[PDB]
């Protein structure tokens, strides 16, 4: 019966509050506390609700929870009349969105460090459905999967997650009108890692996306999208496409999904991770 | 307010049951048959006595209760008739004893590395005493620094920590414990820290550890020269002053870890990033 209480932190020790960026889940700033000189990241609201309030509170208390190696590590809550948010651990290498995304930035993204970031994936959302009762994330995008200083993977935004008691390009298409939600979110996430293409790149309306899933379109498999160069091509396809699979009983549990990964990770030699990050800006 | 309970492990989910070493109790690796990672399992030596089960059981509440960036993270409680232990995230880089003293493995351990590891120490003891009401550590050694894949800290052991409201070596202990403090857990960072910038081991010419206690507590500590500090180490001068301060006779005058990572933070900055990376590199 053993229990950790979240620390409150007072908003004054929260030093160097630098704005970051702003979402639907809430506006971000980097801050470094004054007591524990360490750097941190403030998930606040930037006018004042109380409905608000009580989304902030829920999604600290999951976090908190939830904590695990593959999870944002929540430091604490600042709640205050004045100010609201959720403390949690800087990421100095921002989202996988950025690293596939920012081609200049980054023109070489080495594969070892790519499967990497699946594999921890699959570990992370393995955790939250393995937890009495199973929490599910249910907002999986590659803007959510944080990176440390060594690309090491943090899951973010528990904002829509569920205790199983903006963009749609993740969203299965009987989401529209599940433990089955998160695993087609991670086999976008799979193609998109190997890809380090956008999903759905040439179309224009996100209702064509939509009406095009629910006919069983998925983002394109062929060799400009996925070259034949992939380390284990034939093996991760046929994980994307059970994963984005129509008929959710048809999926995989994430349990499936890591015995599977799991013969992949041992081909590679622990120094070419190393590697990967020192090519890494 | 906002609370989290820490799992309850069944023994039979702790595959690959691995003996890693045994101390004053065992620690043992495996994988989590459902988590698909491998932890650390820090058992009672296979006898399971009710006073050394409340022990055990004081120490998951403390790691779980002192849940920091720099502290082991623990992932569980493997509480049964059968077996008792605290299971943890696995660090595979070992302690920072290992790093230090195991010379042919490690020929250079390269000094932005070093300096970063002492700033995490600080970082971690620093959050335990600041906690509410603060924790003190007790037991810090190089033995009890435990290193991640990329040689992050994670400090370990928490058997003899407490909250201010048959064992080992004596080396890290302040005098006035010897006999029957928040000013204990710096003495033991300043040893460390001479360990650490030395890569000797304290008193190494002293054969009896009651020798080394007779020669402490007449205000000797492990030497401070050219041989076992050189002249090439950044921030000698610096270095030197925070270790002395650290082990001084009088706890009143050793500083807090605020203080000492005031001091440490203008350090740290002058290493560039890529010189962490490499350091690592180096030792893979
Ligand atoms: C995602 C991004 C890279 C656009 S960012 O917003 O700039 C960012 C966000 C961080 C974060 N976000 C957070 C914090 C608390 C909670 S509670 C539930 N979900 C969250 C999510 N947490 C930690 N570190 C972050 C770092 C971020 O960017 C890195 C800085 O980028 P740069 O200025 O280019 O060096
Ligand atoms: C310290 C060592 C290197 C001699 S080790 O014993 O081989 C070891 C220990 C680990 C640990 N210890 C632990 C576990 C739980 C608790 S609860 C409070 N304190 C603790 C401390 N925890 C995590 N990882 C460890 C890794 C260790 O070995 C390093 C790798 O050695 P090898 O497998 O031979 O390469
Ligand atoms: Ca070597």
């Amino acid at each position: 019966a053993i229990c950790s209480a979240l620390p409150t932190i007072p908003y004054h020790k929260l030093a160097d509050l630098r704005y970051l960026s702003r979402g639907a889940s809430g506006t971000v700033s980097s801050a470094r506390h004054a007591d524990w000189r360490v750097q941190v990241a403030v998930k606040h609201l930037h006018p004042l609700l109380d409905s608000e309030r009580k989304d902030v509170l829920r999604e600290a208390e999951i976090l908190h929870k939830a904590r695990f190696s593959y999870i944002l590590p929540i430091l604490g809550i600042c709640n205050e009349p004045e100010f609201l948010g959720i403390v949690t651990e800087y990421m100095p290498n921002g989202s996988l969105n950025e690293l596939l995304h920012r081609k200049t930035e980054y023109p070489d993204v080495a594969w070892p460090l790519r499967f990497r970031i699946l594999h921890e994936i699959a570990l992370g959302v393995n955790y939250l459905h393995n937890m009495t009762p199973p929490l599910l994330h249910h907002d999986l995008k590659t803007q959510n999967i944080l990176l440390d200083n060594e690309f090491h993977v943090k899951i973010a935004d528990f904002g829509l997650s569920k205790w199983r008691m903006g963009t749609i390009i993740y969203m299965p298409p009987e989401n529209y009108e599940s433990i089955k939600h998160d695993i087609y979110s991670y086999a976008v996430i799979t193609w998109e890692v190997l890809s380090r293409k956008q999903p759905f790149e040439d179309v224009t309306n996100p209702l064509q996306i939509m009406y095009s899933v629910s006919q069983g379109h998925r983002p394109v498999i062929n060799e400009e999208s996925l070259p034949y160069d992939i380390p284990h091509r034939a093996r991760m396809i046929s994980l994307i496409e059970s994963g984005w699979a129509q008929n959710p009983d048809e999926r995989p549990s994430f349990l499936k999904c890591l015995i599977e990964l799991e013969p992949v990770l041992r081909t590679f030699e622990e120094i070419t991770f190393l590697e990967a990050v020192i090519q890494l800006k």
